[PDB]
């Protein structure tokens, strides 16, 4: 009968995208931003994160958007005391433990926490599991589509003499079709993708900068890397977006017959799509709690209809 | 381990039988047909003997050919086990679901309208529209053999052999991808291709019978090819299919495109695979208890997999 009352913790790119996109939901009221700064450039009310407790009964869902993950394992189980919880935690090995901690805190409070939402983890996770479950002895992969890598871009920017820079990760197109035709069992991670850098620097610094890039352990060493030096005008016009996306490809045999399942995302702006996903799962957490709560859940444990702003009957009548 | 039997032995039922033998966690009890002899080593029982396997069952795979059979036979098929059907008569699906829900409240859970459309395409329609706040969305039915249209061609007087394919307009596909396909519908987004074997004296009349056939062909762009019988037998006897679910949204001057693609060498083989997974899920609403009638929109993903949640969580998220 009434709107879901939501708030955001943190105000980096993900936070800003969520704030923007709440304006487009029929059933959500953004009641505030929780920050460690007293002032932000927005009309949305701004409070201190230490004061979250004094707003508990005013908030139904907290969107956790704390920049610099690390904050999630340390701060997010306390946030579960006061509202339902949605996060985008992407440390692929720490996720099973994060879940169990969240589970206890939420079950105590009688709230629902949804964990590791977004598109990967998130939509790609859902597609890996549906497709593998449907095809018998499948092959399945995952390509990270042509897009901006934030971590690799940060690593470039720090190199002495680098004034501006971006790194992109690109799926090998030969590897794509080999996956579609089941011809890709033996490909290692070093063969499925290439890397492409664009750098602005003084000409005297180029030789050393390219050496610095190609010899950098873990980020660049085992990979196919292209290094392009460009002027600043070119950089500012073409390389300041945040594109991303990917493919998830699955195949399988049913006795001399092949089948291919492929899921593709093509995103002009990475945090906007991550925020979209995060927002829909917040609608789901609230709804689960009103039908009778529980603990923490991954995106694998939520029925599809819970994300939608439409009634279930309305969905069944069209869409199915 | 798990309790399964199949009703029907047409293309779908055959496909389901073939694939149950690769499930690490599924046993095939037998096939409920009207005949008493089929071409398989699987035990064959008659359809009305309901009873004495009904405590040796959890869920029957409903694979009756000639759909219309399951608005009839499926509501009482319910109170013996659990149900998995692939009912694809949209518009009747909401009504079917209710009368299923009543008869399911008898220890059973009924999962209805599984397969890939309805089924996987349903799931993908709903996820992408839920996520992208003000979306445009289109479904395309892939380069594929249409069973219904192919049957309708074959019945025409003088047609000896025939097949029909439905094909997406490639203009419409990339129009959808760029978010400018809002003005279009079925008769614009798809094309039809026929291949027919018939005596040359009958070509003029047969082509007019095809092109003026209501519900199947009128209004569509239709290509009609008359070909010799050897060419027909070598090139046109498979059952390929597939499709496209394409969704776009804007987030304030930025576009996002979501696309889901199926390419299937053999339609009933992939349909049967989806039916299986939902069979396991239908059970799996087992020692979680409680039940009724549900669509694929009402089933959390992990239930499809023969693996436990923690292994999926640790591996696939």
């Amino acid at each position: 009968g009434t709107n879901i009352r939501v708030a955001i913790v943190g105000y980096g790119n993900l936070g800003r995208s969520v704030e923007k996109l709440i304006a487009k939901q029929p059933d959500m009221d953004l009641v505030g931003i929780f920050s460690r700064r007293a002032t932000l450039d927005t009309k949305t009310p701004v409070f201190d994160v230490a004061d979250v407790d004094k707003h508990a009964d005013d908030v139904d869902v907290l969107f956790l958007c704390m920049g610099s993950a690390t904050d999630i394992p340390e701060q997010a189980p306390k946030f579960a005391q006061f509202a339902c919880t949605v996060d985008t935690y992407d440390n692929h090995r720490d996720i099973p433990r994060h879940r169990q901690v969240m589970n206890e805190a939420a079950t105590a409070a009688g709230n629902v926490a949804l964990v590791s939402t977004g598109w990967d983890p998130g939509m790609f996770s859902i597609n890996r599991v549906y497709a593998a479950a449907v095809l018998a002895e499948h092959q399945q992969h995952t390509f990270w589509g042509p897009g901006l890598s934030l971590g690799h871009s940060g690593a470039l920017r720090r190199i002495p003499g680098v004034q501006k820079a971006v790194q992109y990760i690109l799926p090998s197109e030969d590897a794509l079709e080999k996956a579609r035709r089941g011809e890709a069992g033996d490909l290692t991670g070093k063969q499925t993708h290439k890397m492409q850098c664009f750098v602005v620097a003084d000409a005297a610094d180029h030789e050393r900068i390219e050496n610095d890039i190609r010899t950098m352990p873990d980020y660049f060493v085992g990979y196919e890397v292209e290094v392009n030096f460009i002027d600043e005008a070119t950089f500012d016009s073409e390389h300041t977006g945040m594109p991303n996306g990917g493919h998830v490809i699955t195949t399988g045999d049913t006795g001399g017959f092949n089948h291919t399942v492929e899921y593709i995302l093509k995103l002009d702006r990475n945090p906007d799509f991550t925020a979209s996903s995060q927002i829909a799962f917040g609608r789901a957490a609230h709804r689960m709690k009103q039908q009778g709560q529980s603990g923490a859940f991954t995106v694998l444990e939520v029925a599809p209809y819970l994300l939608s702003p439409e009634n279930l009957d309305d969905l069944i009548a069209r869409d199915v």
